[PDB]
């Protein structure tokens, strides 16, 4: 196929216009190594250039989504840390949050702190009722990584926010869904299928309208009224140019 | 009446300190023209300078709200086109917002993108169990207009926020509710009735000193806890000299 | 006991590691004098630096939890104010919001405006179905004090943060956990055992971590994404050279 | 003249694209009073819409920019939440990011809530003889409208918390060193230094040019991790204001 | 005297309104120790609510203005969240939005954590003979407290890191070039400019000046839409505080 | 040499710790064209791994620092936001907070897009004979990428606005006056300064000296209570990173 062999921890596969990206090492709960860090950052860079994809799903293989950072890894260490945390930020956010195209997160299992960042970088996301999700970063004895505190910031009232991180407790997927983690909960028996149809959907829209439509909402959440008048006007008349 | 005659697309009427509003150009499903927009300023400069209005509440006659910017206009068309956004701005948010007197939305039908902005500029907002809401710009191929996003942005939270907006669906009073986009809704039977009752208690308390609480709290929602002390107190001082 | 006798308006017990902190006005529904803001400087600077708290609850004596600023008393009055105004702000949210240790409050009654700040930062929150809460400052003819609209503003949707400013109606517990006021709600009858094991919960972990976690989640509510990537790693690094 | 009687406080000549626009109330020191203010905001307004306006100059009749607001007037309520925004309403919230170039030409004395409107200005020329303060202190009020916020953003604290805590008074000299105009000339050459730059923004692509000085002051709010987005978006939506 | 052996590091000398405020531990050029800041804490305190104190003068005894913070200290946990704090809130918390005005009166050496009172003070006159520099970095630590942003608030980022990066010292002239002070004038005549402009301070309403100063220096970190409401509630706050 | 032949449009060599860092299209007054984009990407993370480099110096070759972006390229999509977020990766987003200390050597013309990396840069040294414009205005564009914020950050919006609105050129002398640089020194002894001043960057703690730097360009993004928190966190952090 278009992308099979191109990467050792993440597949990818087309259908439709539909990049579904799954990581891969379900071996190792799919935790996010720097080996897959750099591999996601070179997925998403592919991705935005091929002219096939209109879409994005991210899932994981096997039972995870993600269960987090590697951690056997973060014990083995210091110039490179510095470069090492760049390439997570490079993926989990920096590229996917504002991505030029839709993205999906499909929530099959595990998720765990640090699977949260690139989780709300995804304009909308799908979980299982039996997923499973943990901000146990504080049982292991550190505070969440990355943008992890911020990504629950965005996401999560601070009551709920604040005694996920501070407990350490796991909350099904329904409760995801409760607390606006997720745009909905539905059985994973049904999960891939309802996934698809709202990426079909998004399909159905001009990709230049919605980039600007779906980008312009999260970067005018950091800016007043009066400051948004003008900027997401920019972006209007940036989409009008953009199109023809 | 006191107002009757003075404006074409609008409608103002007085009854116990409440000026009632009523958008008025019911076969066009009260889109939101031009002239519309010319006409609101002036209305809403006007009863802030007319001792009997305590409180307004902003309507549409039929069974619109408004159905959003007046489409069949824009395709019309430009330093005029500058010119034309300001006044939409001057009434939907800039006056509305901050507005020196209470205000309700009283959501009677359709409210559709654009209708969203000077909806969330009211302080307060009752709607129908059968009125009906979208965010239906993405369907036109265009990211939504003025202070729309942003609009959400401060109302809905994202994951809901960004499905309404990148799908185009339509969702019914009591979602709108469920998303805190309004205080509550109503059977449109009830809804004048409750709007009322509303107005009434409002018209109870000090008025400079509900708009020192209620616009002073707006504007808390930009600042940190830290700047805020200032500010805040500066306004519970400035609320103390401008009452007595 | 280690603190018995040492402040007239609030009286403090330490038990398994947990500073049980009940101001002492019952008479007063503990109202909060300028006598009792020195008091709570004081209480929080002492108990920072006994290294058998672990953990603070913040409660109040008799029915009430506390029943806001001091009326008979504001009627009094003035570069005297300036510093009543300054030793308010110390206790109720200077230190206690960003606090080194974790903090609870258990609102066992009343809760009425000004109130409402040291109950939001407080970094979690537990109260009493039968509870009853309110921003009445509008009946008294005065906008809230200090942070409370900030307070509100960061907690509960602006929909519900404006009707209970703007319309003086109160609310009970029940409600306060709808609105995401507090963590929970329940009976008073099991108030006290509900607090107390999550007290031992948070016991349970590294202290210098979960300050990290959770000081550095509530500065991040401030931060950009992209400013957050610095800060959140500044505050990570500084959590592992202050842990070892 | 196109203009000439349709303003009572306020006279605007048209001149080879240029719109002079002087504050007419020498008697007063053109002193800034809500008439003053609301014609000001409809020359704005009426000069926004004149294809024959390129650029505007704001200057003063007479020996006198302005002294600021209208001390008789001060004098004493809802009206007042009108009277605020209409001097702000043109003195920054329509001048600052003007559709057009803007420039001020300060010929006399310009004190207090003058500062805004100066500063609001994408560019100032003063005289070597024209002479400032901010000497709302000496009457027994702090800096009023966006004074304040007018210096902060241009002088240095130092030196802006000199002037606004003793004020002292300084001339056109003093006004450069600081950064509160781009340069100062006699009096002699001032109309000519005005008129020189004035007709050099007049070569420029209009819309661009907007793009520019707007996109520019905005951007000083912004972050360069924000800013990336936002300046993008004025390129973009530059190029598609073009024809 | 008032005050006299009533702090064992500061020494406050009352005299014509101006309170004079010494920091006093000239055996270590004035290095600012936990003692001195809990003291310093209570000085300003103190001094707020003395209503023979109109304005305050910072000085240091000897020929040192302070050489920073306490290096033997320093060295050597939760106690250190608290003698930050104390730092704190004697050098910006308190001294940056005081209820009076404020004078940095710099008559010697200023190195290091001495930056952020520097700056917080409204106002500063130093001496062509007094030396700063950043030396922080020669000691092997950045900038300390909020000296960083001292240095960002008033002195353009080339030069800011220069000194930042390098630790080069610089004298009083360089230091008037760059905002960092008002003036720089012979040490010989130090006290008495710093005691005109402190008397000057007191000719103006107290309350009036507070709300000018302390909006001033606030509403930088404001937008100008923003700023329309902030400043005009400080004005009227102002007002509301007069008699 | 180490980098010899590694880079196309860029040229890199290491002497002394110093890695002097060459922008090498001089037939092309070294115009920053996509090529050279993906390139410097590459230099600066090869640089931050390369241990036997301390600092970097960025520099252009013959008689042009750069011309700015490559306006025949700008002639024509999505593949268009791939290249603007090149010349962002290089030009500020790994250059302004880059690991090791920076500086600009700038040897000749230096226009438009080009300010973007000089600002960036910790530190900037100029030739007297070195000739800079913002000429967008004159092509009929307004300033693209971070341009007109590097502008902002870094010159009085009274300059800022002059330069920007008429696309007049100036030279080293005025570059210094403005604040874009720390001085101006004869193209003579261009190389000797810069390298005396990269020296000295050399001995410094080079942990130390990347919070110092790095915490500094943050910090005027904060306000000062919110500084509290951001500094000591980097001081703690780069107490950490030490051994
Ligand atoms: C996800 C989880 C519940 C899986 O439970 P499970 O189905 O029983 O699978 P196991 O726990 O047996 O782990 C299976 C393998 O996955 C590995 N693994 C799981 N999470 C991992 C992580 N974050 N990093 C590295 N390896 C991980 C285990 O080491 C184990 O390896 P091995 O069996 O090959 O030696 C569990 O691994 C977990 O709780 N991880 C928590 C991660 C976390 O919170 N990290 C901090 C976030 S940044
Ligand atoms: C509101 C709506 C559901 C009404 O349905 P309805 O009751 O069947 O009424 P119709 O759709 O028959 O429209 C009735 C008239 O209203 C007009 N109208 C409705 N919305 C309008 C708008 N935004 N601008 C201009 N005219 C509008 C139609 O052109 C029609 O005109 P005509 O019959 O006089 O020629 C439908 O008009 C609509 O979906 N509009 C969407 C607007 C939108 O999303 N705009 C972008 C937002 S800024
Ligand atoms: C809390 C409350 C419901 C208690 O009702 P209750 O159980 O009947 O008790 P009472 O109302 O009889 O008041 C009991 C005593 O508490 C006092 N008290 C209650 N709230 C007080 C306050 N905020 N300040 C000072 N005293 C207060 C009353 O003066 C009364 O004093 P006294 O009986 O010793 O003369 C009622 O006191 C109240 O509504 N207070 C509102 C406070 C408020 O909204 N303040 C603005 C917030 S900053
Ligand atoms: C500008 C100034 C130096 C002019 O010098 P001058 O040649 O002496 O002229 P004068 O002001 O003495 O007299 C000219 C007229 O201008 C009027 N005027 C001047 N400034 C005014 C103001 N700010 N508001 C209202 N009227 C003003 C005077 O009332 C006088 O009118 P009158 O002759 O009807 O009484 C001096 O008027 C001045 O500084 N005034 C304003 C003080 C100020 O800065 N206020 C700040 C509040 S924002
Ligand atoms: C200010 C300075 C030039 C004074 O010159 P000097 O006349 O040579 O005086 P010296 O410092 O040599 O000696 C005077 C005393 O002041 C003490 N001192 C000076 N600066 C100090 C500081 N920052 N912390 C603690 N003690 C200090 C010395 O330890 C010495 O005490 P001792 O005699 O008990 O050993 C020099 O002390 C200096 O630069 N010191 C501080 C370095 C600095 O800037 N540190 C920044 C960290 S924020
Ligand atoms: C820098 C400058 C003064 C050099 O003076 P010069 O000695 O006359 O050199 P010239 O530019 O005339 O010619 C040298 C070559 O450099 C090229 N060049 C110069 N600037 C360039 C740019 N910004 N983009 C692409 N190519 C450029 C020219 O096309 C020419 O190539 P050619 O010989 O293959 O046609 C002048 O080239 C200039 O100002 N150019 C850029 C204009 C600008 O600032 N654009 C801003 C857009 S960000």
């Amino acid at each position: 196929s278009k992308y099979e062999g191109r990467w050792t921890t993440v597949k990818v596969e087309l259908e439709a216009g539909i990049a579904w990206v799954t990581l891969n090492r379900p071996e190792k709960r799919n935790a996010m190594s720097p080996t897959l860090n750099r591999e996601m950052v070179d997925v998403l860079e592919t991705l935005e250039q091929d002219a096939d994809a209109g879409v994005l799903v991210l899932t994981g293989a096997g039972e995870s989504w993600t269960a987090g950072m590697d951690l056997k890894e973060y014990f083995r260490e210091e110039i490179l840390q510095e470069k090492i945390r760049r390439e997570a930020s490079q993926w989990q956010w920096k590229l996917l949050r504002l991505y030029a195209k839709p993205t999906i997160a499909m929530v099959n299992g595990w998720c765990f702190g640090g699977g949260f960042s690139p989780l709300v970088a995804c304009d909308l996301a799908i979980c299982a009722n039996e997923a499973t999700f943990g901000l146990s970063e504080i049982n292991w004895g550190i505070p969440p990584g990355n943008l992890v505190s911020k990504a629950m910031a965005d996401t999560v009232g601070h009551r709920q926010s604040l005694y996920y991180i501070m407990t350490g407790k796991t909350f099904d997927g329904r409760k995801a869904a409760e607390m606006g983690l997720v745009n909905d909960s539905v059985p994973l028996a049904e999960l891939r299928e309802t996934t698809r149809e709202l990426a079909l959907n998004l399909l159905e829209k001009n990709p230049v309208v919605l980039r600007a439509a779906k980008n312009g909402f999260k970067r005018c959440r950091e800016l007043t009224w009066e400051q948004n008048e003008d900027y997401l006007y920019a972006k209007l008349d940036q989409s009008r140019l953009l199109d023809t």
